């Protein structure tokens, strides 16, 4: 750490100009639409315009399910009416007792939706694999990933937990495009993403804002309290998609590291580097100008993560971040909280990296915890403090 660079960051409370943002209407009017549209250009992309109609069919709705502790559905949304176009299962576990519509908790998944918990009635999903080969899913894989979902606890909470599976939006791998949703809408033929039009990140945040157009269909569902949860890569997903979409009361970013949460002055360029090599279908072209700072960046993580502002954001990490750099992840958090004081709002609270174990923050929140890069019940019960500080 005594090895990491200095750095001043590009400063999120003036404009490009450098006039000061003075009060929030100054952020809302002017500041927020340049960064929005900075890391559109630059580092996310362009993406589609919100359809006007959504195409989806609610394939199954069963009670009881989960031992009687949830209602289970299982709604399928169309990105194409065309078949065998891209399509997209979300599956939503609500409370058994719901009394009124419930949060619900919005998360991309890693996994099929057979994988998000032990629930014999779920479908098991295709899902791609090690070899860029898509094709179901054993058996033995079904709750593969439940420990990083917690249904229990987040349904124990008296929320719902909506997931779906992110490779169903685009495959994540170099070369998967052409098996999602974005070759959809190109021009007529077009057949390459122009260099600022959107990646991977951006089509997955945009699939999670049309899981939110069911969502808010769901009569079920208080569509005023849905929140929005990723971890890594797709930290950085739900970072963009918050950001696009202001009917996410708040964000969750675990371990999102660069492009995500993470200030990236912290080295000289080569995690960039590493990443549009290693992931070229995840920001757009123009990202790639950044490479080994070939060209300085105009933004840094502070800046993205502001999108947010007033509305909740939770940054976490862990101590073996994999290489991924903890306390860049809080000082993005850190370094975003001075808008949420224009908003009448407590953000992080402090500059000093808090210990293991030890949350700090009111609608801007961080902790890091001990162990690997992951989701783990530790987090999850943290994220559930969050989420009813930010809806009660």
């Amino acid at each position: 750490e005594a090895k990491v660079p200095a750095y001043t960051l590009p400063a999120v409370l003036a404009l490009k100009s450098g006039q000061p943002v003075t009060d929030a209407k100054s952020w809302t009017t002017k500041r927020r639409p340049e960064i929005l549209a900075i890391y559109e250009a630059e580092v996310y992309g362009k993406s589609p315009a919100r359809p006007p109609k959504l195409n989806y069919e609610v394939k199954s709705v069963e009670k009881q399910a989960l031992g009687g502790k949830a209602t289970r559905k299982i709604v399928t949304i169309f990105f194409s009416d065309k078949p065998d176009a891209p399509k997209m299962d979300l599956l939503l576990y609500l409370p058994a007792a719901a009394a009124k519509p419930a949060p619900v908790i919005l998360g991309l998944s890693f996994g099929g939706i057979h994988t998000v918990a032990n629930d014999p009635g779920v479908p098991l999903a295709e899902q791609w694999t090690r070899d860029n080969r898509k094709q179901p899913s054993a058996e033995k894989s079904r709750g593969g990933e439940a420990s990083r979902w917690q249904v229990e606890k987040i349904l124990a909470a008296g929320y719902g937990l909506a997931t779906v599976y992110y490779e169903q939006i685009e495959p994540d791998f170099a070369g998967g495009m052409k098996y999602g949703i974005r070759p959809l809408f190109f021009k007529p033929g077009q057949t390459e993403p122009e260099p600022g039009d959107w990646g991977a990140v951006a089509a997955w945040a945009w699939g999670a804002s049309r899981a939110m157009d069911y969502l808010e269909k769901d009569k079920d569902v208080d569509a005023r309290r849905v929140g929005l949860i990723g971890h890594s890569r797709l930290g950085k997903a739900a970072i963009w998609a918050g950001a696009q979409d202001a009917r996410f009361t708040f964000i969750i970013s675990n371990e999102s590291g660069e492009g995500g949460a993470a200030i990236s002055r912290r080295d000289y360029g080569e995690r960039t580097t590493a990443l549009n090599t290693r992931f070229p279908h995840w920001f757009d072209g123009n990202y790639k100008k950044y490479n080994d700072r070939e060209n300085e960046m105009p933004f840094d993580s502070h800046m993205a993560l502001a999108l947010m502002a007033p509305r909740g954001l939770y940054v976490a990490s862990a101590e073996g971040d994999q290489w991924s750099d903890p306390k860049g992840e809080f000082l993005g958090a850190a370094n975003a909280s001075p808008v949420w004081e224009l908003f009448g709002k407590k953000g992080i609270g402090t500059m000093t990296m808090p210990d293991l174990h030890e949350p700090v923050g009111d609608s801007v929140r961080y902790h890091i915890r001990a162990g690997k890069h992951d989701v783990t019940e530790y987090d999850w019960e943290q994220y559930l403090k969050f989420a009813k500080a930010q809806w009660g």
